[PDB]
């Protein structure tokens, strides 16, 4: 029979070569990379068409390789088939690798959810360190192309694999750059912010540890997730009916809900203060990171303390989670100056790594931070940074008290007073307007920047502002809320928020006029304000002391505009309820736990509530 | 160790027992249904909880059956679970099976493209139609919830599969309705339109036929394909360059350019016509269907001309293709009375299919054909249609003529003459603005209600319109070209649109003020003049008569618009472009083949070019 | 379905609702072109319309009512059916024999916005679909207390004028009332995902308690 006419056979090819292959600019290179206990991670490698002796930029990630080097599948240029935020090393003809993380997609070996480092949490002989070791090891004496340095970087999960290969990197690792990395879950990462747990993390239970490769979400009942979870009760209520009991992660999650053993072996920042690394570090994070914002910064710092003997730099843009390798000239509503993203991946992080990488390029001088003005909207370069803070520093911080008829003076209030809201778990504070469901990314990234006038239109909110200012205010460092509140109840949480009001009126963009910009804001359990890793009851009506930091501020509180602090004490659903009752287990909360409360916050005399703002001249 | 603080296991679950499965209103069985030959094909059921004497609704798929019964991925409701389209059979409680067909995803065997039945082109014991039989049989023994009756649907090449059944079905096949169904893939469908090819086809070929599962698009050098497939040359070259050479499918195509014995042993609408078919059938197709124009009517009329012993009914709402699975309210800047695919879906094609899959269903009288009308807009129930047509119709159709002045009259204009444009293959008329790539769904779905404004400015492209109008013209029917063209070349395509032009303003709605509005448009192969199987080259300047049928129309001009028609040579890159040089095989043309042309269209006299209106009253 | 003078206008959509058309051209077309030609354009048709012409925003098609309303407290055919509030923040056709109340704080100092912040008068694009915006904003608000029944089972068709038979009490010597009869969509609208458990009132209204005994005196 004619085979041009009868197909008594198959259509689809038995193998495939396509010429689309020669039209490439680069080779891309699939192996399965064999670690020192024998188990393989498959590694892409992107290698520029007549790459000579060129650099190597790696990222170990547990969000597919394949197709982080497939931002366009199979591409005929570089720089469509990688990502956005790797342009600036396309451009400077690096070599390219991302690898599969043990146990997920085409890596063989188990998956442990940010597996410990070696220690009382990991006995066996790998952890995420050896296995950086391994890989860069392998890539220097298997790819002819290259130069034999390796840098290493990648955001958040991505992040955290570059901060454990900083315990102890591989001597061909000559410069590292963690982004918005995953350092302490509990502490203000991923999973909890001061022991406030964060209910988005089931779904990416379910997503990442369902099955080796690809997972899906947990099926929902309601669109709304402020819905879903009220109805569910507690979050280990809606854990149980996800089907989440039976995932090992979240069983020790569940054990372990306060900052135990558990929780502070898996400090990054302090075991990686301990190690002291002699490798140059970038650490980046946005200014409105919603999903790591304790990381970079603490990390830095601690490192900064331990008076580490190689480059260490803090930069920090206005950016969302992960926004450094995307596009920086908005967020929100907000508009910058030009795309910082794409500003500091070109003139700070790129020649950062030449520096380490290539052989004869030009030395930079970075100072201590690189942090963009979200005042001035400028790029700020602070030799010393910060120049203000509680101790250790060149001056202090200056306290903006809260006082009477809801205001807000830099001058001690001598008079005592206090202000009252209903805490109401039954009708808690929605984080952004409902209605949301985790699922929608598209008001997950910018929630940070959000105006905050329909939580102060609440009873159970409570708000306090300066005069409309006549001069300017300006702010750097990092804010700490010096809280004196009481409430009704034997426990409560307890959400502070730092606002930048803008113009009564803004001409030139309407919409603006005033809207209430947070600029730092963060939560407390208050059942840690004694010990993270020892919870214990509040006195009923009884002024409690809380002192915690919030997020890093580098603004200009301009004239027209007003400085406002926001108090509440619930975030729906963001972060589960707190039942506002002493329970042992705030995941175990049963219907007749949630009780409503009465808070009061304290403004001036000995127990002045304000906020210890980083003011300097 | 204690397992609640060190995991040297895995955190994935050996399985997963989700308790969300309990709150399902539905349960899904996947089987492996065997046919007569051995091979198992992945059939998926979807049946309400508790179901009981319950219809079928089957559908066979090239799409992955198992991602078209999970639109929302492991959803709680049968609603989410299954396709819009799926809403009124969700409602009256029908058992949903969507099954893959052979060699594709989870189904065994062999995969050929549009497998052709039984016969001179597939001499094996099996083919699309003993597959549906052997489905069916095996669907009405081992459902034990169903009531033994089968109802086949689907669109497109889902539509393909239940004609394909209509050759020889199972007893217990009791309707169907087959949605704009690839029937002819030469004559109007997806593969030419007329013997000119759509190169649309390239993608659509190594994305179904690279793999079992799934596949990608060819990848691209710019991101416009207007200027992707022009430096390519020919079609053929484009192929070769992305490496279709080595697929079967396009092996076969490229071998028969014409409409020989492969294609005609393939033209659906003929075959049915002849098995003297005996179940009811509902035809459906959108009157602006941009990948399946030919099918629904061509073979629904075929059956009514073999004067078929069963209901026979065409539906042609305001849609895309496949609008009728969704939400039909709107399309590109039109908009109708109401969610028009609802209203049918449920006013016509539910109860249609209850008469004969639930015993005791009122009987349904549908007429001959049910068309919305795109200028009255409502839905028109027409006993006897068409009314008018060229022989054996009550009344026959009504010319309007190109005349003198660039315009349209119903009078035949006594006084000879010609408008010529040039043609230029170096410069093609863009089907729809530049830029544009196949790639973009949302630019390509409305593209048959895009303003033609554009090419009416272009000077190789001859426009025509009548006068203001002051009364309405109705049309209902089938419109026939009646070209007399003459070309300086060899060769030549012929552009034909008829056009609704808007009121010169619309207050109501500016933006559609003088709007071109094509109603219904087609390309003819000029080679194919005499003969669809055997090209013939075209004699140089003189006039040739090109008579062929256009796309349906149910239409009102009314007052204040003008009827308009225009002329070209070039539909880039949806067709690719006529060489005007006659060559054995366009596909294969090179650089030098290519010739700028000049073309003469002649209006009145004995050679009065004119659009064949079915004009009504 | 419209809004303030939306019959002049095109009345296919208000705020994210989609009806069946152009209701309002409709409704010129078909009823007041034709009811004005009777009587303006000596020999025109005649009309013979009903009590009421009222579009039906559940079956999404226009009703004729040869007698309107069918249902009322004083005269009609029929009687009004009570919808009553219950124990755990329900509502039930049947009434509960047992006594019961659920208190909320109303505060001056932070009053319940009618539609989000912020709004400003000159905004008629905001101003103009008010009525059919989402109450999920207020049922989140503990100065604001909500009741629903279960997810239905059976359709509930209503026709009519609605009355608010409230028993209320207050710490204060005044207060409004303000009372919503909301329509929540299905908890998921996958043909429409933004749907999804919408609270769409289809009738609310406002009472300023000291007019209780009389508007005249309060
Ligand atoms: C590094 C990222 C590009 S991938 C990660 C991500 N997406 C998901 O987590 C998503 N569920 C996913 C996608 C692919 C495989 C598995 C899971 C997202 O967003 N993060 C980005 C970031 O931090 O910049
Ligand atoms: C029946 C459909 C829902 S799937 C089909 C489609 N999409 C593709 O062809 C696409 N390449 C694809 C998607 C998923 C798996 C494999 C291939 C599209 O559009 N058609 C729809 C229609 O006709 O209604």
């Amino acid at each position: 029979h004619d085979p041009l006419s009868v197909q008594t056979g198959s259509d689809i090819p038995a193998s495939v070569h396509m010429p689309t292959d020669q039209q490439r600019d680069y080779i891309k290179r699939e192996v399965m990379v064999p670690m020192r206990d024998g188990v393989k991670l498959y590694t892409v490698i992107v290698i520029p068409k007549n790459a000579r002796n060129a650099p190597i930029l790696l990222t170990r990630t547990p969000y597919n390789a394949k197709g982080r080097a497939n931002r366009v599948p199979n591409a005929l240029t570089m720089r469509e088939v990688l990502p956005q935020g790797d342009d600036v090393f396309v451009e400077g003809g690096y070599i390219r690798v991302f690898q599969d993380i043990r146990g997920k997609y085409g890596s063989q070996g188990d998956y442990v959810m940010t597996r410990p480092p070696h220690g009382p949490l990991n006995p066996t002989k790998t952890d995420e360190t050896t296995d950086a070791w391994d890989t860069v090891d392998w890539l220097v004496h298997n790819v002819p192309e290259s130069n034999g340095r390796v840098g290493m970087t990648g955001s958040a999960y991505e992040g955290f694999t570059v901060v454990m290969a900083l315990l102890d990197p591989h001597p061909a690792l000559k410069v590292a750059a963690p982004e918005s990395p995953m350092v302490d879950g509990w502490m203000g990462d991923d999973w909890f912010h001061y022991g406030a747990f964060r209910q988005g993390a089931f779904d990416y239970f379910v997503s990442q540890m369902t099955a080796r490769g690809g997972g899906n979400d947990i099926p929902r009942r309601d669109a709304d997730d402020y819905t879903n979870f009220l109805k569910a009760g507690s979050a280990g209520s809606f854990a149980t009916q996800a089907g989440l009991d039976q995932y090992p992660f979240w069983q020790r999650m569940h054990a372990h809900p306060a900052y135990d053993a558990f929780w502070q072996g898996q400090a990054l920042d302090k075991i990686l203060a301990q190690r002291k690394p002699t490798v140059p570090m970038l650490w980046e994070q946005g200014l409105w990171d919603q999903e790591d914002m304790w990381g970079a910064i603490h990390a830095w710092q601690a490192l900064k303390d331990a008076d580490v003997k190689a480059p260490n730099t803090l930069v920090m843009g206005p950016w969302r989670h992960s926004g450094v390798n995307y596009n920086g000239s908005t967020l929100g509503p907000l508009e910058f100056e030009g795309d910082t993203a794409h500003q500091y991946r070109r003139d700070v992080f790129r020649p950062f790594f030449d520096e380490y990488l290539k052989p004869g390029s030009a030395s930079v001088h970075l100072p201590d931070a690189i942090i963009y003005n979200t005042g001035d909207q400028k790029w700020d370069y602070y030799r010393s940074w910060p120049s203000v803070c509680e101790s250790n520093c060149t001056g202090g911080l200056t306290p903006l008290y809260l006082a009477d008829g809801h205001g807000l003076s830099f001058t001690h209030p001598a008079a005592d007073g206090a202000d009252s809201y209903v805490s109401d778990p039954a009708h808690p504070v929605p984080f952004i307007s409902r209605p949301f469901a985790f699922a929608q990314s598209s008001r997950w990234k910018p929630w940070l920047v959000q105006d905050q006038r329909e939580a102060e239109s609440r009873p159970d909110v409570v708000t306090y502002e300066t005069e409309v200012l006549d001069e300017p205010v300006r702010v750097s460092g990092v804010p700490v809320a010096d809280l004196f509140a009481a409430t009704s109840g034997t426990d409560s949480d307890w959400v502070v928020k730092l606002i930048d009001v803008q113009p009564a009126m803004t001409p030139d963009d309407p919409k603006m006029g005033g809207y209430e910009l947070p600029v730092s804001m963060d939560i407390f359990r208050g059942r840690y304000r004694k010990d993270f890793a020892k919870p214990e009851a509040l006195q009923p009506d009884a002024t409690l002391h809380y002192h915690f930091t919030l997020p890093a501020v580098n603004h200009v509180f301009a004239k027209g505009h007003r400085i406002m602090v926001q108090i509440q004490s619930s975030w729906f659903p963001l972060y589960d309820r707190n039942p506002q009752k002493f329970v042992p287990n705030i995941f175990d909360a049963k219907p007749a736990d949630y009780t409503v409360a009465t808070q009061s916050i304290h403004h001036g005399g000995k127990e002045a509530t304000s906020i210890l703002l980083p003011v300097v001249k």
